[PDB]
């Protein structure tokens, strides 16, 4: 009876982006799983923090499913993530499935890339904008979280926190949101 | 020319508490290592995450000085921090030379622990506050991030991004902690 939420770490993410997610998630009961792209090595991310995964994506891949998928952003991390055969086989197995997929900064672009979600509203960061609307396949957002239908989108690692409490306030409810977020000192 | 940072890791510190400030001081320009407690070896965190320390605080004790020595919370982190004899001679002698100190959440608890200086003004986490208030040797503060001479307090993980820009400020500059903030989406 417990949720499961895979995050999807490359070499290039940013590592706030990853970190708050999966600490927010954990704080809530949920069963987080940090796959690494290339594999069980640990991963040097944007600003240099290294981070050892859980398991690797192949091996995570064959202990879903999972009820939502988390890409964190990063420039060279969303660049990663886009040009992985692997990320994209997920993707459109958890659109099929109708589970969530939360991406968060330059993450979205991801989503384009694998052709995910089309005419969805979305937010990216400002600098991913240009980006994400090559072709005018999404609707763009300047809420500082979005979220339609199945996809959950944010702006940058100042929104890291309200991006991971919507994850949360997803799978288990606004209570339960509401109960993780007391703790944590957050201003509003 | 470049200003130097020194944030020790301990088991079961607060992982958010860790890679923000870091981040967003590598961000700034800033040096820092990510010294481990215990030796060189992969730290597991207090939601899990296992990060990599830049090197062992033995090693890094040798490449001082640093400007700002920063200790994250987490209450099993703050605890490591409390007991151990190799911070509490890093803290005294930064004291001495009046560099800055900085502790988030639990964190200050250690400056409590290794008598570093009474009479200041701190904030904590709530929960941490009877303890660091043990003996009436501090006054006590709500604001969100407290600074009195050279000791720099905050309460929690969702005050990391002020802690952090706090730092940037004292070491570079209002300027410069205006130009990284922005790019973080930040509200206010």
């Amino acid at each position: 009876a417990s949720k499961r939420a895979l995050v999807i770490l490359a070499k290039g993410a940013e590592e706030m982006e990853t970190v708050i997610p999966v600490d927010v998630m954990r704080r809530a009961g949920i069963k987080v799983t940090v796959a690494g792209l290339a594999g069980k090595d640990p991963v040097q991310c944007s600003r240099d923090v290294v981070i050892c995964p859980d398991a690797s994506l192949e091996d995570a891949k064959k202990e879903g499913p999972y009820d939502v998928v988390v890409l964190p952003g990063g420039n060279l991390g969303a660049q990663n993530l886009s040009e992985s055969a692997a990320v994209k086989e997920i993707l459109k197995e958890q659109e099929n499935r109708k589970g969530l997929i939360a991406a968060i900064c330059a993450g979205p672009t991801a989503l384009l890339a694998h052709e995910i979600g089309f005419g969805s509203k979305v937010t990216t960061h400002p600098l991913a904008k240009d980006k994400m609307m090559n072709g005018g396949h999404y609707t763009y957002s300047e809420n500082r979280v979005e979220k339609d239908g199945l996809i959950l989108t944010s702006r940058g690692p100042g929104t890291s926190f309200e991006f991971a409490l919507a994850i949360v306030e997803a799978l288990n409810g606004k209570e339960v949101a509401a109960q993780v977020k007391a703790p944590l000192v957050l201003k509003d």
